[PDB]
């Protein structure tokens, strides 16, 4: 079917397949157990992620994972995004194996780790001190730039760029999944609410939304509103706001308020992000290094 690709093949029989992660549009993720993924260490096993067709796909759902897998192909490897590991095109159903994050999206990740509420007994010395800091929030928001940065150098589009689709590792490395996505732009359900609650036309630049136009800068007003999401620790955009009020507000200019606890700074930055002109907007390259003078700044 597919042609061989020898530079990225693995062969299947070296993967266990594990537990089911969850799925997109097209196709679903299945955590696996991979053995000799490094070709100097045959018998040695890793834990990866492994993106496969759901169980009737049609051909469209498997050209998207295959362009996908191209994608994968082209963009390299960067510290700050999910990498391609290897594929399973030969005598088997098409799998695009990548890494895996070990702590789950970014989101869940910050909400999982809000700090004590005023209802608990104080127990110890660190009773008031959460798991979250100011300097590592910041070194999350300057990790997603910089890999954003990687991807835009390599003419790569997110399209909808937002905390569910940051990965963490086990040493809280923000890796940038699903870059290389078909998301079916030209018929987006605008109303469209997911099993979790997320409504991601809040994360869509007004040219996305009201154009259908996408570029790095459109992804650079989706990072605005993750770094939103960042510094609420995981809140959910334009709160209390339903899709229909987002429409008219868009169009009247409207914007988020400064959320609490968060310096002027970083709300100076969402709101750069923000501009209704794309060009006004910072670079994702300012960002990186915006963010990595705060970071600097902070990291005593
Ligand atoms: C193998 C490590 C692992 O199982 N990590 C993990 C545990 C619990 C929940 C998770 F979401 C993960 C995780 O991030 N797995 C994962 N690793 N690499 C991935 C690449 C894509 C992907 O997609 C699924 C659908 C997904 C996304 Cl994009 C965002 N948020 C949750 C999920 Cl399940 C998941 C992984």
């Amino acid at each position: 079917d597919l042609p061989l690709d020898p530079l990225w093949e693995f062969p299947r029989d070296r993967l266990v397949l594990g537990k089911p992660l969850g799925e997109g549009a097209f196709g679903q993720v299945v955590r696996a157990e991979a053995f000799g993924m490094d070709p100097a260490r045959p018998d040695q096993a890793s834990t990866v992620a492994v993106k496969m067709l759901k169980d009737n796909a049609s051909d469209k759902d498997l050209a998207d994972l295959v362009s996908e897998m191209e994608v994968m192909k082209l963009i390299g490897r960067h510290k700050n995004i999910i990498n391609l590991l290897g594929v399973c095109t030969q005598e088997g159903p098409l799998y695009v194996i990548v890494e895996c994050a070990a702590k789950g999206n970014l989101r869940e990740f910050l909400r999982a780790r809000r700090p004590p509420g005023p209802d608990l007994s104080p127990d110890g010395p660190r009773s008031s001190e959460g798991p979250l800091s100011f300097p590592v929030l910041v070194s999350c928001a300057y990790q997603v730039a910089r890999g954003m940065q990687y991807l835009e150098s390599r003419k790569c589009i997110h399209r909808d760029l937002a905390a569910r689709n940051v990965l963490v590792t086990e040493d809280n490395v923000m890796k940038i999944a699903d870059f290389g996505l078909a998301r079916g732009v030209h018929h987006i359900d605008y109303y469209k609410k997911t099993s979790n609650g997320r409504l991601p036309v809040k994360w869509m630049a007004p040219e996305a939304l009201f154009d259908e136009v996408y570029t790095h800068q459109s992804d650079v007003w989706s990072f605005g509103i993750l770094l939103w999401e960042i510094f609420t620790l995981g809140g959910s955009p334009y709160p209390g706001i339903p899709v229909e009020e987002l429409f008219s507000l868009l169009r009247e200019g409207h914007r988020m308020d400064r959320p609490p606890h968060c310096p002027p700074e970083l709300y100076g930055l969402m709101r750069e992000c923000w501009h209704a002109a794309p060009s006004q907007r910072p670079t994702f390259k300012q960002l990186v290094e915006a963010l990595d003078k705060v970071l600097l700044a902070v990291s005593e």
